[PDB]
């Protein structure tokens, strides 16, 4: 589709089951480590995706620790649209 994909996942007993990492120097944060079975892998999120907003805001210029609150601060549900880097630039 032309959307970029926009996964919504519901807070397991184990967590949403992924990572979260940023570069050295750079913003930018990407999903890591999606664990079979998860409430992520359900949902659609895939390792080495970029994640573009949280709940409807666009986190790709804040810190590593503004975009784990916001996902943290959420009431165990949170909408994550991402895009693959390969194909997709902000500019
Ligand atoms: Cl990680
Ligand atoms: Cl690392
Ligand atoms: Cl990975």
């Amino acid at each position: 589709g032309m959307l970029p994909r926009l996964c919504c996942l519901e807070k397991g007993p184990n967590g949403y089951g992924f990572h979260l990492h940023g570069e050295k120097g750079k913003l930018g944060q990407y999903i890591r480590l999606v664990e079979p079975g998860s409430p992520a892998e359900k949902a659609g999120l895939l390792a080495g995706d970029r994640l573009v907003e949280v709940n409807g805001e666009n986190v790709e210029k804040e810190t590593h620790q503004q975009v784990v609150s916001r996902i943290r601060a959420a009431l165990n549900a949170v909408r994550l649209l991402v895009v693959d880097p390969e194909t997709s630039t902000t500019l």
